[PDB]
This record gives structure tokens, sequence and C-alpha cells, in this order.
């Protein structure tokens, strides 16, 4: 149960999805000189690329074929089969099935290169148009595209930048890892939002649940019954600690590779 | 899909025929010879590989088609096995039918590395190769194959793999003429709407790619779609030309400023022609 | 044989791993987002952070599978993917319907990024399956239970992906003025001491040395007076005297050098996570 | 070559050439503290080192065994050493009784130290094999008679051991101006000419340039009158004119960079 | 070849007895124990290795002498085999053994395929000497690594040695009986009076005297020879005197203050 | 015999002094004498021919092999080399000398360790008796702490004085009819800093210089040689060894003597 709830807020890569993916599979007449079928979702950590790959196949009522890359690093014997079951499960019912890859980096002493990967890199020249078939589609994610490779990276035509999330998105977060830890008026969720400038969406869960944890502690070596009502100085002494994640310099070399790589 | 030019760029355009097409329409006039590798050097997108698509039909030659990527990579220590059997088969397909073939090389760039492991992955498969070209010259007359080689890096290019190409054309960034065929060919089937007025869009595209055309309206068209889907409706909205100006605010060119004086530079100093 | 009681480390150490580990055990339900079952205890050499994990277990009247990386990395061949699933599986098995939680806890949690033979075995092969195995404890189909505590004194080694599945990290911190009195007496234990000694000024006096090189210089001081004996052919022992403390704490200086304690401290700030 | 050809480079190139081999196959009697058989010809490409190792061979009326450096490391996957002794071997005993001098020339002998697979076959197996040949080549007092000239572009990649069996290095030299003259005839022998053209001041317009791209500038000078027949649809091709070479030789430059010419250069003054 | 002040060096001796000889007479009274490892650590020539020797031979014990540069180049198999023999030498008959190490420098480094050239073989070797300590009991078998380059040895390895003896730079009483042990057989003539020579050598390790006197007995024979005896001649002052001019102290000035400075920060005791 | 390289004595009786006299006399030897023993110097002064001249000093086998030759197996070959040379030290105490020229060439898991080891092993060996280890090399850089330590014995082959150079000028001007003016002694002090090698070019080059006259010339009989030949010559040729090598050299010697 993951449908376009859904991340949180997040509109523009989220259209930008549809557009790559949705709409050729509601309407593939529309578009004559085709569409890419290999999907890059790259981007800081923890803004969890891989639960947004979720909700697209989630609204195609599609089947979900979810691999890391690190764990299938002979090892062709299954990269054949994740694609071969992924057209099969696309029956005669054009349901589009959906691979998504996490840590795609991690595909890149013989058979470690190329073997493994040149297999792959094929498959998803297969994808294409042989014989019309159809339907099934790649979604890469990656926190690191550095490592990706000039090959690699030009068979997934379709790139986006999923970016760090900004102080509208933070809010219906701190809401959403609110949603069930009894909070205390005085918090007032806006002016944290705007304090958590720069804190990727993992780090936030971090924040909240560390900040509650603050006052379980309470409760036991107070030696309370129930714990204690959540504070917003709870917040401002767990925000000294905790920084942001994603240091000032990756998210320099994120832009640079973005700009040269769109 | 013939030298009809895929769009007028008649410069390049010329300077392909008088390297390939005259030789192959009348040797004997050509006593010092003439070069039998050839290549497209620019920046990416201007689709150097319909260019060359377009030189063999004109010449209802064949067409071998390889992308460097692959005979590096795919295969093993022994893609040498390959890359003799591409020029093999592109001779022996010059048969006593004197129909010249076109051996076209994409991202020639990647014969000089991609190796990974074992060794070097140079020399070994990349001198086989470049000694293939030298033996193109006039080995027991044969003659005919040509080699076609395509690149966006010509850094990479190395100072002996350059000298079996002696022929460089540099595929420039398509003009406002250039364009205006293209956004034609692009439109092809997109209900356009009056009120669009192409001739101004070219001129609007200054600085762009082909490909980056292609792009434009792909994404001006799925503007419209993106309306149909919710409202509901079959066919989409009638595409506006205000949808080109949203469009064309956000998408800028694909061709950095810099790479621009980059490959100008190399341009002028490693290629006279 | 050892609990939680403890002696000092309350203000920082031992809470913090109660914090993590106790806590979620006794009362899960007061954890709605969960709670990391990765846990890296980080710090100079020597402060026995084996046997801090070992009084977590025995805290929770828990099963503690002790295992040196090491042993796992050299010891076996190329499967010794054969042992690290079963290091988990039985962890998780002793996990019974009995909800008593297992700990598993590794010893010089560096030496699964090295040690190898079959470049390519060595890496991944080994290291993935653990790595994955990790990622397994959080919530598969409850059973829950089950916890990995590492160890290292090298944590420069630890890996950013190997680190992301270690949430929870205590530094374990040189021992403080009220750590060392408790040691300085464990260690006088069992040699007969002469008053004039006064352990307090000494662990006042030891600022800086590990606990390790504790046990050290009461040894030394120790044979400090058994040398006379021989030498001097004394029937038993002097008294050991607090002169001996003196002279030996002017040669013996802290095993932790000052640079590695910058090095700590840094890696400690960025790469903080509470 | 019929005298050795007159091709022009006498101060330099030519006679050094002579030096190293032509004597001590006339007369080696005049050397008593021996003559070396190792000899290097390094300079920029094109000025077709291949050539002129070919004129010597036909001075002395002697064998040219001819061997690419790239093809001998390729082909034979580890054992190329197979070739690399009979390359020798053919040459001593086709330096028969009939003291009739053989040449082997090398192309491309930069490619010796690289272009491999497995680690301990590509260096050494094959190299110190070659290596060992050339110490051999100096005397054992069991046939003298045979010589080795190496051909580079590139001898920055020349190694030190490597470099020390070839004790003659001649600099083969950008060609002079009255070197390109005779190039300039030989290269316009069959393009109907048309007078206006004067060689003369060509040759002297193409300074700088290697030989190899003197036929370049020749040949797209006679492709520029073609090109106009053509779109022209003319019957013959036009009379070569000299506004031809005029704007050919504005676009066309020299093939050899100005700082491969300080590279050069600099290797010549510390490796003579 | 004992000890006994089989050399004449004190400081160095009483320091090893104090770490090893002891606890071998008297383990009881040692309560807290004491460290099996053992380290030798100076200027190169003092010769390390005759030291190591002569505690072996004071307990009438086995002494497993292995260099760490074929124990790396020409390895598990007998990195735990060197242990377990030792062990096992060390019968009912508690007579402890002793493992020495030449060159420990070289157990960090060779190698040829990276990674069964670190850890592998050192983490296997490391772990051996954690076992020393006291699994059940058994007991008595001993370490002791030698080494001119403390430099090299890491912070680990350094851990598992926690007695730690500066074997020093010889002085002035010391060379002495070096002099003497080194003329031992070489007809000397009087005129020589070794202790001029003893304050002469300030600066020289014990490697560089047995040169000095070698090469002074060496110019003799050439004598012989060069003048047509059948024994020599010979035997001088002022063959030292000019034997000394051109042969200067093996160990220099700034590996001096390096040894000095890797010394104070820190050995332990 | 030892007529021999030409004129080198402090190098020559530090060559003695290791392996002439424990030959004639071991009995004066004690503590022993190191059977391992290193030539390292620039190159060109021909080490070679000085390890030749111990040899037949004591009427012995010169058993010569080049590192680079002898670099599947190859370990068949190594101790075979020690082998012959044991056995060819007889009953008869005749001691053999093994010479390695290019030592440097010594030093993937077949090529280092078990080709090595297996030779260094054999030096630790020599320590029967009789047989010698001469080794050469003009990269010391290369040669390794522990290779190093099975060579005791190291004498630098210095780039040749004043006086050697000489009797080699003497040596090379053997037969190329000289003409007087060209008193060789001035020649001697003008090649300061000259390798032997890169004198016998000199010469060489010098005569290659009269030969070219009467071939261009046209001359029955070369010209006599001359004395402005070798000052032309002179400028154009330069010590082979560079001024960086000499202090690397130089360096090296001072840390391993």
């Amino acid at each position: 149960k993951v449908t376009l709830n859904e991340i949180v807020g997040l509109e523009d890569v989220k259209e930008a999805l549809k557009e790559a993916v949705v709409y050729p599979s509601k309407r593939p007449d529309l578009f004559p000189l085709g569409w890419p079928r290999g999907i890059l979702l790259y981007g800081p950590p923890g803004c969890g690329k891989t639960m947004i790959a979720a909700a697209v196949a989630n609204e195609l009522d599609s089947e979900f074929i979810h691999v890391d890359a690190a764990s299938i690093m002979e090892a062709e014997k299954n990269v054949a089969k994740i694609f071969k079951t992924a057209r099969e499960l696309s029956k005669k019912e054009n349901k589009p099935a959906i691979i998504f890859i996490d840590e795609l980096d991690a595909l890149l002493e013989v058979g470690g290169e190329a073997r493994v990967r040149n297999q792959f890199l094929k498959e998803m020249d297969g994808l294409a148009d042989k014989n019309e078939i159809s339907k099934v589609y790649v979604i890469g994610a990656t926190n690191k595209p550095w490592r990706l490779d000039e090959p690699f990276l030009r068979r997934f035509q379709k790139r986006i930048y999923i970016t760090l999330p900004d102080k509208a998105h933070r809010l219906e977060l701190l809401k959403h890892y609110s949603s069930k830890v009894k909070l205390d008026p005085n918090v007032n969720l806006e002016e944290l939002a705007e304090l958590t400038d720069g804190y990727t969406a993992s780090d936030i869960r971090d924040i909240v649940q560390s900040a509650h944890m603050r006052v379980v502690k309470e409760m036991f070596e107070k030696n309370l019954q129930e714990p204690r009502a959540i504070n917003m100085d709870d917040f401002r002494e767990v925000l000294k600690v905790r920084k942001p994640s994603v240091n000032q310099d990756m998210l320099k070399a994120y832009a640079a590779w973005h700009e040269k790589f769109k």
C-alpha cells in the first residue's frame, strides 16, 4: 500500500517521472519517436529513491522487481532471469513491469567487469523495440553517479535529479514523522522546517526519532508511567549535535555532474 | 534516407562528397590517390550517425555500423576476432560489384580506453585496427572500402590514430536554415496549431544542437499531453506557441560555451581539414 | 558475572548504550519510528570495548555471540560465507519464542574490509553477505530481537556503506578520573599495597592513560618490587611503595598518542550520529 | 639506392648513415675498435624513415628484412619468441659466404616496449630475447655482416637498456628547402601542373612541413581542380593553378606541432 | 654462550632478566602476569641476535631463530608451525622456549598478492601472541623481536610487545671488552693499548669494531705478500690510526636523533 | 691475468682483500670472510673485465651469467649455476667465481620470490667452501635490503682517474696510427669525467674522422690522426655519466658503504 499519496510533495520530480513512464504506458500512439525505457534517479542519499520508484509501479498496478546491485555482484544467470521474468510477468495483460536497481554504481577480474555488466547493458538495448513486445522499464538508483560510466549512462536517457528537499517539502515530512509521537504545543513545525535547511529526508526521521528518544529516556530514568510530552527544546538540543548527512562538497559535486549530464 | 541532405548543411556535405563520392565515381582522376579514413568531429547530438548513413545510401552502398563501446567491453581478450571480421566482411561485401562499403564507427574515442582489468586493452586490439586502415590504402588494388569514424571528444584521439584519418570534417552546430527543416521534420506528426510560425523558433533556438531540438518539441508536445490526462480526452490539446516559449525558458543548449571553445581550439590546431 | 550496573561511564557512554538497546528490549511500543540494531563502539584501544558489550548481554540475561573479524576472514577458505550466515542463523534461533534478545559482538570490525587472497571473494562476497544480514535485522516479518555490536580502534578503515548499517555510534572515550580509581582498585586487587599509596592521587596523576596501560603501570610497579627481592635476596617481596608508582610513571607514558587523539576527535565530529 | 640517392640530405643525415654502415662494409680493416651494428632513426613522423633504410640496403646490393614491431608483438600469443629469433636467423643465413651484409629494419621500435596480455611474457620474454640478439651481432667471430636499423617517432618510449644496443643514432630531421623541391617534383610527377606554378617558391613557402604532408598538400591541391570539373561540369579537370596551392596552403598547416619539435630537440641533445 | 655479562653492558641486561628470567624462576610472584612479547630496538650491529641467544642459554632453553625476511618471501603454514613447535618443545619439562625474530620490520611489507601480504600472514602471527598470554595456562613460551627500524613498527603490532629494551650504542667500557674479544686471535704487538682505542672509537657500533680490527689486521696481511713473508709481520698501533681516519661510525648522526625521538615517544619499560 | 684492466689499484687491492687472501690463507680469517661481493658504479667502467681478472689471478673458473637472460621456472638454471661452480671447485681447491652482470635484473608470483629467494638462499649456503659470487650493477638503487645483505663486500668501481685514463688512451690507441703532436697525457687530463667506455668511443670517433677523409677525399690510405681530431670530437662528445647520476651514486655510496 503505497500509491501516489505519496513521498510528501516533490511534484517537479514526480511529473518528470510520470512524463517518462506513466504516459507511454497509458497512450503509446502519442509517442511516434518512441520513448526511453531506462530511467535514472540520482541525488544525495536518504531522499528515499526506493520509495519513489515503488510509487510508479503502484500507479500502474504494475510489478516491481526490486534488486540491489550489491547482492547480484557467473551471476550472469541471475541478471538474465531478472529481465526474463519481468517480460514474462508483462503478460498479454499489458501491465508494464518495472525493474528497480538500488545502488546502480555497484555494477561497475575478467568476470567482474564486462561479463555481467555488458550482459546487462545489452538487455537494455533489447527493451527498445525488438519485435514490439514492449512494456518493461528499468529505474536505476544511485547516490554516486560519478561511478556511472559513459556507455552505461547512455542506456538511461531519462535522468531525474532527486533533489534535497526544500522548506515546504520538509514541513510535510516533519508532519509525517510527527504522525504518532505525542508532540506538545510550543513546537511549531514551521520553524523547524526552516531550522532544518540542508538535511536530507532520511536525517529528518532521525532527528524526530532521536528527539522522541530523548523523552523516553526521561520516563525510564525518571521512572514515570508514560513518556514525557515531547518538547521544542528537545529538537533544539538534538539539533545542535545532529548535522546534515550530506556534506557541502558532495552538494557541489552533485550540482556539477547535474549540469554536465542533465 | 539518401544524400538529399538529411538537412541543408551543404558545407559539411560537399566536403563529404569530395572525400568519398568522387573517387567512387571517378578514381582515375585521383593519381595521388585519396584517403579512405574520414573523421566526423563536433559537439554531440548533431547526429553524425545519420549523416554517414546518407553517404552509403548515396552510393547504394553497405553500411557496417559498429559502436566502439561494444567492441571493447563486449568480448574478452580476443575482441581482436571481431575487429578483423568487420573489415573482412566489408571487403568481401565489396564484391566484383564495385559497390564501395562504408564502415562507421560510433564513439571512436572508445578504442583508446575501456580495458578495465586484463593488462592494457591498448595496442593488442587498437594496433590490429590501426593496421587494418593502412591496409585499405592500396594493397594489390582491391580498393573500395571506407572508414567513417565519429567522435564528440577528439581530445581523446591520439596522434597515431589521428593520422589514419586524413579527412576530417567538423560537423558544426546547425545554422538557422538547418534548424528550420529540423523543426519541420520533428513537427512531422504532432498537431501543431497555427500561431506557431517555425521560422521565429529556428532563430530563437540559436546555439542548440539538433539533438536538443527533438527534445524541445517532444517536451512541448508533452506539455499538451500532460493537460489531456486528468482532464481526460483522447486527442490532446492543440500545441500552442507559448508551449515552446515556456519550454524554451527552462531548456538551454546542451553544448556548454566552454566545450564550444575547446572544439574550436582543437579544430584550428590538429585539423587542417 | 559482570552486569551493566557498571562502574562509572554514566554521563556518556553507558546511558547511551542503554538508550540504544536496553530500552527497545524492555519496551518496544515506545519506539514508533523503530530503533537501530547496528551499534558501533569506536575509540582508542585498551578501553576494553569487549567487556562493555558483554555487560549489556548480561544486563538482558542475553546470549553473547562473540566473533573476531580476523578469524572470519583468514580462517575457513573462499566459503567463509558459510560461517557469517551461521553466526546470524544461530543468534536469531537462540532468540527463541523466549524473547531474549541475542547480541552479536564483532571485535576488530575494521578487519572485514581487508585480509583475503582471491581478490573478489575477499571483498564483496563475504562483506556484502554480512552487510545484507544487517539490513535483514531491521523488520522482516517482525521476528526482531537480535543486535550487532561492532568494535573498532580504527574507524578510518570503516567504509561509508558499512558505516550506514550502524546507525548508533558510541565513542568509548579514554576513561575519566573516577573510572580509573575503580580500575586502580581492581588491579591492586591482589598485590600487597602498603599504605602511603593513596590511589586517589594516582587516578589524577594517570590523566590520559587508557585502561589497558593502567594494568601495565601497576604490574610494572609490582615488578619493581620483585626485582628487589631477587637481586637484594630477600625472602618475601618488598611492600609496594608509592615512589614505585612515581618512578614507573616517569618512564611509562600514555599508549594513545596525542595525534591518534586528534584523529579520533576529528572522525568523531564528522561521523557523530549520537 | 643507386649512389644512395642524392635526395638532398647530405650534411647531416645521409653521410652519417654511410659513416655507420656503408664504410665498415666496404672496408672493415679500417675500424680496429670495431663499429656498432645497431642504428636508430629518430625524428618526426612522415619523413619516411622506412624509405631511407631501404636506400642503404640497395646501396649495398643487400637484403632488407622489414618487420613492423606492432605485428611481432601482436601475433603468436606467448611464443612470438619463435619469430624474433627467426628474423635474425634468416638475416645471418642470408648473409652467406657471399659477404653481402643483411639489414634488419624495425618500424615503430617503440612498440617492443608495450602491447601484450600476460604480465610476464609481454615484457622481458620477447624483449630480452631481442635485446640479446643484438649483443650477439657484435663479434663472437661467427659471421659479422648483419645490421639493425630501428625506426621511431617516439624515442621517449625508448628505454635506457634498449637504447644502448643502438649506439648509432641519426636524427632524421624535418626536410630542408632543397629536399622539398625534389619532393614537390616527385609528387607533381603526374598531375598536369600548368606554368605560373614555380615549385621553387613553394619549397620555400612549405617551411616546416614533413615530407608526408607535402604529398597531402599537392594531392589536396589537385583535388581542388577535380572538384571544379564535377560541380562545374567540365570534361577534363582544370589545369592546376598556383592560387590552388595558395588557398590550400592557408588551411593546411604542418603536421608536426611546435611542441613536438621542442620535445625531439630536447631528447636529441640529451641522447645524441 | 650464556650470559653473566659475557658482553659487559648491564643496564640492557638486567631489564632483560626482569622481563623473562624472573617469571621463569618464580611465576607465583607475578599475579598480574608478565608480558611474553619483548622488543629489542636500536641502531644495527649491536648484535641483538647474540643478546637474545644469551637468555635462552641462561634458561637452558630452546632458541627458535627465524628471519622475517624468509618467512615473507620464502607462508601461514610456517608461522603457525614456529609457535607450534616452540610450545611442543616447552614440554612437561617446564623449560621455556624463546622465539627470536630478526628484522621484525619485515612482517609489515615484502609480498606479491597485495592482501595475502598484509593481514593474512600478519594477523595470524599477531593472533599467536595474544595466545601466549594465558590460554588454559600452558605458559612458558616467549617472543623476542629484533629491529633496527621501529619506525616501520605499527601501533597494533607494537602493543603485542609490551616490554621494549633500547639496545643502545655501546659505551667506552663496553667497547674495551669487544676490542679484547675481537683481538682474541690476531697477534697484537705491545704499543697498542686498547684502552685509548676504546675512547678513540666513540660513536661506533659493535659491528663496526669487528670491522675496524679486521681491516687493521688485513693491513698487516697485505704487507705479507706485498713484502713476501709466510706469516704476518706485523701487528701494530698506527695500523689502527690510519684505518681509523678512513672508517667512520656506521650509524649516522640523524639516525641517532631519529631513534632517540622514537625511544622517548614512546618506549615502555 | 692481472695485466690488467689498466691500473685502478684502490679498487683492486680491495678486491684482493676480499677474495685472493682467504683463498691463499683462510686460517688467517677466524671470523670467516664474506663470499658475496658487489661491484657498483657508473656503467662502462667494465665491471665484467675486472671480475674476470680475479678468476685468472686464481687460475679459477669464471661462471658468467647475465641476469637478463636467466629472467616459467628458470629455477632449474639458478640452482645449476651454483651446482656446477661447487662441483668445478673439486678436491682441487681452486675457488670458482660466479659473476652476475646486471644484478638489478633479478628484482607475477614466479617473477619475484620464486627464482629470487632460491638464489638468495644459495648464498646463505656458501657461508666445502671455495665458491664466490661477484655481482655487478650500475643501478644499486634497485638493490633491495635483503638482497643487499648477502653481499657484505661492496666496492665502488669509480669513474677512472687521470692515471687510469692514460693507459686506456694507450690501450685504445693500440693500433690506430697516431701521428706525433698528440701527447696522450694532456688528453687524459682533458678527459676528466668520462667513463672508460666513452674513451674507446672518443678514439674510435676520432679515427673515424680520418677514415671519413680518405673516402670523400679519395685518398689511398687514411690520413694520419691528429690532435685537433681529438679536439673537435671532444667538443661534441660529452661524458656519458650525467652529473645527477654522479650525485645519486655518491649518495647511495655513503649510505650503503
